[PDB]
Parts: C-alpha cells; sequence; structure tokens
C-alpha cells in the first residue's frame, strides 16, 4: 500500500479494497466480485441481523427478480425520476419479448399484489416478510465499490399492519439494529434522525435514518433506512381488510419497509481503514487472530504454533495458522495487516523455549509479550478492547467533526473545512435547495432524535454536510 | 385439499404447493414467489451443504450477474443451442444501451476471467468458490413450481487445481454431499452417475449427477449435477502458472464446477407429498412439533396456554423446531387440518384433561398415529418420533425406487417396462446417433439420465447393445 488516505483518499479506497482481496473489478461499469474476505462480512451481519429480526416475528422469504411493465407503472410508487434507474430486459437470445421485463431496483411493486391477495381479513395481519437479494439501479452517480454500485446485496423488510401503533413502533426498531449493525459490530457510531421533506421516500409518510460520517472526504453518508409508508400503498395496490365492528366498511393496512446494503462494508473500510490497509472490527473478522512462524528441529516450531490450535479455536476465537513454507514471515506480516486481521500472534524459537509468544494490535500497532499459556485469556481480553478502541476512535472523531452553528456565515465557515453541522431549519424544499446551492454543496443528512441542545422561522436543528 | 395425486399429479401438486403456503403465483411465466414455508427448507439445504463445503475448504462469494456481451463473445463456452435461454438488458428506462448486458444463466462467463488474473503461480492454487445466487435460464420446456422455472436459486461451486487428482476427487466428494441433500435431509434415494456423452455437459471432461424418481410421474430427474472440465476452460480463458521446476511447460489448471436449485423442494413434494397435503421430512421441516392447546375459567384458561408455552420451552432446549399455535380465533379442528396441509411431522395436542393427569397427545404426519405420552418423557420420546417418521419416509421411498428401476435387455422388454411407469438400466452403446434413436423409438420419448456408478447387474464379457457393443448399462426413462 503506497496510496495515502490524507492526500488522496480516492486512490487509497481503490488499494486497500483490492489489496486485501476484498474486491475484484469487473468489466460492466458499477459492478464488483465481492471476494471470501469482503463476502464472510457480510454474511456476519447477515447472521446477526437475520437473529434480530426473527424475534420480531419476521419471516424471511424470496420474491421474483423480475416484475412486469404494467405492475411499474401503477401508480406514484415511484414519480418519474427514479425510472433511469430501471434495467429492461427485452429478448431472450434474439426472440424480442412480447412485453418488456424489469429488473428489481426494490421489491413493493413484486411484493404488495401478493400481500392484497393475502389479507381477507384482520386476522391475517400482521404481514412481515424479509428478503436478502440482489438489486440493480442504474445509477448515474459516479460508481464506487460498496459505496455506490449498480448491483448490490441487501435485505428489504416489508411488514403490514392493523393499525398504525405497530407499524410506528417498528419502524423504530429497524432502525435501532440498524444503529447496532454499525455500532455493535462494525465500531462506527451513527445518528439517528428522520428524513426533510425534500429526503424523505416520496412513497411514505415518515423516513427514518442512521448516518455516518467518514472524516477522510468530510462527507456523510446514509447507512441504513427505515420508513413507515403509512397507507400509501395500502390504498395503491388495495391491501384492505373488513372492518370488525363496521359492516361493508373495508380499512387499509399501514405498511413499513426498510433496508441495509453491503454499503455498510465500505463504510467501515472508509472509517478505519489506515495508510496499511484495512482494520477489521473484531466481532466480524473471520479471523480474529493469525498465527505466524518466525525464525530441522523446527517441526517443533510449527507444533507449537499448531498447539494454539483449538487452544484458539477452544475458546472460540476465529484463528488461522499461516504455516505456509512458500512465504517469508515478513510476507504473511504485510499480507494479514492489509487484510485487517486485528491480532498477529508470532511464534520464534526464543519464545517457544521462554514459553512466551508476541501478539500485535492491527489499530496501534502495539507489540505485546505474552505468557504461553496466558494465550486463551489475554487474547480475549485484546480482541475486546480492539473493538471497544476502534468504536473509541470513531466516536472522538465524529464528536469532534459534528458541531453547531446558528447563522450562514459560520456554517458556511464550517462546512468547508470538513465538518458536518447541525443547522436551525425552515424545513421547506426550495430552502433547501438554496442551501444547496450557496454552499457550492452540503444536503440535509436527516433531523436528529437528539439534536445539539435546545431550540422563515427553524422548524428543527437539523444536521447538514456534503454527502455521498 | 380436493385433487387427489394418483389421478391428476399437476393439479395435485398445484394445489399441494398454494395451500400449504409454499408458493405464491406471479405475473411472469415459470416464475414464483417462495413464501416462509418453501424458503424455509432452502435456508435448512443451505446451513447444511454450506457447513459441507466448508471441510472440504470451499469459500462464499458473491459473483456480479451481469455479463458483458464480449465477455460473453470471446470464449466458446456453451453450445450454440443454449443462447436462446439468455435474457439481455438493453436499455435503462428509456435510455437504449450501447451495447446489451446479459443475465447470468450460470456464472462460467464471469468468474474464470477472475480466476485467470488470480493465478500467477502455483502457490496460488486451489481456488474452491462457492456462491449462493439466482439465475435466469428462459426454459422452453413448460415450466413448473421448483422443479423447472425460469428464475431459481441455487449454489454453484467453481474450483480450479494444480493437478488432475485434486479435481477428480472433488467431483464426487461434492457428489456424495449432493446425495446426501437428497438421502439425508429430503430422505429421497438417488442414483449416482455419469451423464452419456449427450447428455453431459459439452464444454467439460465429464458430467456426474444424481437422479431421482418421481413414481407418480413415472417419470425422473436431474437432481443435481458436478462436472469435471478438466483444462478446457483453463485453455479457453487462460488460468496458467508457471512451475518454477518444470521449466517450460505452461500449466493450466485443472477445473470443476457443480450446481444444486430449489428444484430439490418440488422433489421432496411429488416424493413425500400425500392427499392430505405436504409431508416434511422433519430434518428439514422448520416446524417439526406444532403444539395445540385443545366454559370453564380464564384463569384456568391462561393455565393451558402456560403448559403449551412451556412445551414450546422444553422442546427449544432439546434443539427441537416447534411453535405453539396459540390463535384464539380458529377452532382445534381447524388447526389440525392446516398443519396438515403444512406437512408438520408431529402435532402435540394439550387439553385440561391431559394436563391434570400429567400428559400429551402426539399425532404423526406420517403414518397419522396418535400417541398418549407422559409430560415427562416429552423431549425424549418427541425426538424419536421425528428420527422415526425420517427413516420412515427414506426407506418407503427406496423401497418404491426398487420397485420401480429394473433391468431390460431388449429394446422390446425395454417398452413395455417403459410403458408401466418405470425406469429402465439398458446395454448401450454410448453413442449420441442410438440415444436419439431410443428416444423416438419409444416415443412411437425416453432419455437416458446417467451411467451408473453400481448398475444393477454386471454387462458384457460381449454383450451388445439394445441396437454394436454394449459399453455401459446406462439408466433409461421419461424425465422432467
Ligand atoms: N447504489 C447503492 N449501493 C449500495 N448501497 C446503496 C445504494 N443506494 C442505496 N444504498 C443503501 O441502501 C439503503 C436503501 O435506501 P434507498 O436506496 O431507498 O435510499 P436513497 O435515498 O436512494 O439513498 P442514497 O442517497 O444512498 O442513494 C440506503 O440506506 C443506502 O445506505
Ligand atoms: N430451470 C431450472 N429450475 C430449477 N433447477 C434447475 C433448472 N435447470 C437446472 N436446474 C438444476 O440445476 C442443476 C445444475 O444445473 P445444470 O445446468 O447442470 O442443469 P441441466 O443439465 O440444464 O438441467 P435440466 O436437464 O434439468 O435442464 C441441475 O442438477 C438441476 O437440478
Ligand atoms: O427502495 C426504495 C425505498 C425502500 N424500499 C424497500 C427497502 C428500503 C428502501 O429504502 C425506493 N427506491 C430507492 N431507490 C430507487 C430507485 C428506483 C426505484 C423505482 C423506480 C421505478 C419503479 C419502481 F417501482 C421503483 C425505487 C427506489
Ligand atoms: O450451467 C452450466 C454448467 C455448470 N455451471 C456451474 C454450475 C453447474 C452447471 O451445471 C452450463 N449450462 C447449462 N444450462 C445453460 C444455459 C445457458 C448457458 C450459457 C452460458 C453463457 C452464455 C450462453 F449463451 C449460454 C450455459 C448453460
Ligand atoms: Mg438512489
Ligand atoms: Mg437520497
Ligand atoms: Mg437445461
Ligand atoms: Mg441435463
Ligand atoms: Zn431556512
Ligand atoms: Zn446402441
Amino acid at each position: 500500500l503506497e496510496a495515502k488516505k490524507e492526500e488522496n483518499l480516492a486512490d487509497w479506497y481503490s488499494q486497500v479494497i483490492t489489496k486485501s482481496e476484498m474486491i475484484e473489478y469487473h468489466d460492466i461499469s458499477g459492478c464488483y466480485i465481492l471476494r471470501p474476505w469482503a463476502y464472510a462480512i457480510w454474511e456476519a451481519i447477515k447472521d446477526f441481523f437475520d437473529a434480530e429480526i426473527k424475534k420480531l416475528g419476521v419471516e424471511n422469504c424470496y420474491f421474483p427478480m423480475f416484475v412486469s411493465q404494467s405492475a411499474l407503472e401503477k401508480e406514484k410508487t415511484h414519480v418519474a425520476d427514479f425510472a433511469p434507474e430501471v434495467a429492461w430486459v427485452t429478448r431472450s437470445g434474439k426472440t424480442e419479448l412480447a412485453e418488456p421485463i424489469a429488473i428489481r431496483p426494490t421489491s413493493e411493486t413484486v411484493m404488495y399484489p401478493a400481500y392484497a391477495k393475502w389479507v381477507q381479513s384482520h386476522r391475517d395481519l400482521p404481514i412481515k416478510l424479509n428478503q436478502w437479494c440482489n438489486v440493480v439501479r442504474w445509477e448515474f452517480k459516479h460508481p464506487q465499490p460498496f459505496l455506490r454500485t449498480r448491483e448490490f446485496l441487501w435485505q428489504e423488510g416489508h411488514s403490514a399492519f392493523a393499525t398504525m401503533e405497530e407499524a410506528a413502533e417498528e419502524v423504530l426498531q429497524i432502525l435501532d439494529l440498524y444503529a447496532q449493525v454499525y455500532e455493535e459490530l462494525l465500531a462506527i457510531p451513527v445518528v439517528k434522525g428522520r428524513k426533510t421533506e425534500k429526503e424523505k421516500f416520496a412513497g411514505g409518510d415518515y423516513t427514518t435514518t442512521i448516518e455516518a460520517f467518514i472524516s477522510a472526504s468530510g462527507r456523510a453518508i446514509q447507512g441504513g433506512t427505515s420508513h413507515h409508508l403509512g397507507q400509501n400503498f395500502s390504498k395503491m395496490f388495495e391491501i384492505v381488510f373488513e372492518d370488525p365492528k363496521i359492516p361493508g366498511e373495508k380499512q387499509f393496512a399501514y405498511q413499513n419497509s426498510w433496508g441495509l446494503t453491503t454499503r455498510t462494508i465500505g463504510v467501515m473500510t472508509m472509517v478505519h481503514g489506515d495508510n496499511m490497509g484495512l482494520v477489521l472490527p473484531p466481532r466480524v473478522a473471520c479471523v480474529q487472530v493469525v498465527i505466524i512462524p518466525c525464525g530441522e528441529d523446527k517441526e517443533a516450531l510449527i507444533a507449537k504454533c499448531n498447539d494454539y490450535r483449538r487452544r484458539l479455536l477452544s475458546v472460540n476465537i476465529r484463528v488461522r495458522a499461516d504455516l505456509r513454507d512458500n512465504y517469508s514471515p515478513g510476507w504473511k506480516f504485510n499480507h494479514w495487516e492489509l487484510k485487517g486481521v486485528p491480532i498477529r500472534l508470532e511464534v520464534g524459537p526464543r519464545d517457544m523455549k521462554s514459553c512466551q509468544f508476541v501478539a500485535v494490535r492491527r489499530d496501534t500497532g502495539e507489540k505485546l509479550t505474552v505468557a504461553e499459556n496466558e494465550a486463551e485469556t489475554k487474547l480475549q481480553a485484546i480482541l475486546e478492547d480492539i473493538q471497544v478502541t476502534l468504536f473509541t476512535r470513531a466516536s472522538e472523531d465524529l464528536k469532534t467533526h459534528m458541531v453547531v452553528a446558528n447563522t450562514m456565515e459560520d456554517f458556511q465557515k464550517i462546512l468547508d473545512s470538513g465538518k458536518i453541522v447541525q443547522i436551525p431549519f425552515c424545513g421547506e424544499i426550495d430552502c433547501e435547495d438554496w442551501i444547496k446551492k450557496t454552499t457550492a454543496g452540503a444536503k440535509s443528512l436527516c433531523i436528529p432524535f437528539k439534536p445539539l441542545c435546545e431550540l422563515n422561522p427553524a422548524k428543527y436543528y437539523t444536521l447538514f454536510g456534503r454527502s455521498y
């Protein structure tokens, strides 16, 4: 790794994702291969999130990727602005299809026709379905791995309820899991908030979000989304049930939808990565500890490495013994640091017979000598501390880089020196357009649930910044 | 359920998959919704296979679904008949794309250009990658849920090796896992074999396969596929390395690919399904035991529900997947039939009389037998009944395949045996021209299923084909 983050972030990012073996490029613009190292992080997030929404009663399923042409039109599910992003299939082989067929950019138009046929009474509610799947958005915006890709993997949850109280409660439960994914799995702090009228999903009532800060850019990014849809889609698609008390009266279902993507992995990369490459938070590292031998008799050195064995596996630590004879120790050192392995355990002959080893933390660079039989306890303590270290530096960097302005003067003074700032806000769109072009430019990120301090007149303190 | 499996198979199948809540229909022909009841089975297969290939050193990844026109134009990875099955993206919104992009029907052309860049020396091998992903094949044959769908879910594994002996061993380990998915998870027996030259993947060296039999059809089906590709694809795609100890000879990697799909769930439905609905093998049933509570007081009623919720915890604690149906708006008789249609292996009936007699009742979905159990043996005995349901389901389907797969040595007995809804092992040339002949002669058709590794009888000392001498016993039959 030779590019440096603070000077050229784009090229640093591209060289970390490649030299960590996370991403391989493809010959289609905005499409990336997720190699096992990148995919294992996604799998870990999936394991966590899946387990959580299962306690909420959500069930997994799989809906078609193709949407019929007339099911896309149906109503103002999308105002035509979102239409350029939709890829259309028009032939199989050379045979032009009777009607063109669309590639899921989201699955409302595929799912809700089915909800309307499953809901024949209030006993059929709630419906709570989730799917892990790929989606295609023909993004015009300049493409980057995991940040802005043309195909990505995600989960989209879609739930329908008899009452507003239930739907409204889920929206905030899901948003909290998203925050837990980022803050507890990925050691990235986030700001919960609600979208302004400009930035909310046109198809919903309100849109909640979690926002993250990437210092080296000075830019924020939407990490996850949870919408209350009210009855916007229920009336559109006729998901209706009989009023239990009033004969002949249909009442429309209340709906939510929520989504999280592999953009998580890029954000973790942009947040924790350093000038030596990736840095993996322990709770998602598929290798938390790598064993590397340093320095015939030698077979005793490999038996000692392989005695860390289960001694680490038996304490349920993900461990890799890199015993390959074909690479130098120094090669292994740099190879696993580029991949972001939280702890390097080096065994040298000196230490086999002094019944010691050395551990090197990927965040601090600290090298530490441990008694041979203190491996289990102290290694666990280091991996827990690395996690807390990584979340603490990212917390204290968001504290530093998120401040207040009450004037356009100091908001602008502060925006352009790499800052995101909460400002009092009209709340109206054309004002938001106006702030967008003056500072060029800043978007609205979210109206925080717990803003700075207590507050056309200002309706809300709203967090502003340049954003992906 | 209204249709009967024996009389009209399609409508019975259509009504089992829907009224069990496995499938919802879509407005695109050959595309189907996988509702939780069916998707949970896929997740169970996924969990097993994933563990197994992890021991073989295979790692999971995700490659793009889009294939460039120009990457598809470089190599010849497929014969010309497969080109129609490819769906093309030709515009975004209203803007026609400069070059069209194809939807993955399989991922050789997407992956192997990357393999070529990752492989620069012998220490870069082996490469062992797997992906769970969706695939589109614009099928001409008649589409049926989970049997033959235009979009499906699958796993495709692609591995690259330095030596031929490594590749050759993976092919059959993988195949044996497929047969394990079928025989141990779904209680379906299968026939391992090699495809004839006609039916093998044209661009590889040889194709191994497992075939399953659907009695009610008299039809067999390809349940899984494992290819040895030799070096046909390493030469096309230039996956080469130099060995320092073999100076001056270019080493092309030895490759395999293998695939298994949600056709699994369709086969399970056809094999074990009955005229009361789905029949779930305990090992993939996402609910193995359903607890149903079956006037006097409201405090008493809460105690009945507390006992059901105490059976649920005792059963989770012995790792039995359990759902307590505590919905108050349905009768017990209703819940009884609803969970039978869904194929739940065991119904647990708890009533007030059994609560104070410290008993419960279990009824098996495979035989229907009702059993009163002491409250204390719930964990031990319920576990035993699920293990016996599994063994029963696999035993009956085995005893149905032995019955329905026989040997014939004349085209004349081959025809009569075929026409009684059976699959036939016949002595066979192996040549393509002949295979077309059997196909239409038996229509006035039967195709080859596989060449069994362990055929019923040993062939030859110069035994002649059913035409040219016989090379091998070949398993022939009508097929999905
Ligand atoms: N092209 C993309 N690649 C990866 N992740 C994405 C992409 N577009 C959106 N996401 C993520 O998926 C989630 C789904 O939200 P959605 O796409 O509806 O919001 P959006 O307002 O279009 O977002 P954005 O400004 O990121 O395009 C978002 O929270 C975001 O983090
Ligand atoms: N349209 C489909 N829907 C579901 N599963 C399929 C479909 N086509 C193939 N499969 C399954 O995918 C596996 C691997 O795919 P492969 O290309 O080897 O099949 P195939 O030879 O084309 O199959 P088939 O003879 O059924 O057309 C097969 O073992 C089969 O079980
Ligand atoms: O995905 C969501 C909201 C929510 N869905 C459920 C998961 C969470 C997500 O936030 C809207 N959306 C975002 N980016 C889009 C691009 C195109 C279209 C589009 C274009 C034409 C027709 C059509 F039906 C949809 C929708 C898009
Ligand atoms: O899928 C396999 C082999 C194996 N892959 C690895 C997983 C297991 C599978 O058996 C060949 N094949 C079968 N059905 C096809 C339809 C179209 C094309 C095709 C591909 C590219 C371009 C094109 F025009 C057509 C290949 C197909
Ligand atoms: Mg977008
Ligand atoms: Mg936006
Ligand atoms: Mg085929
Ligand atoms: Mg075939
Ligand atoms: Zn204003
Ligand atoms: Zn012959």
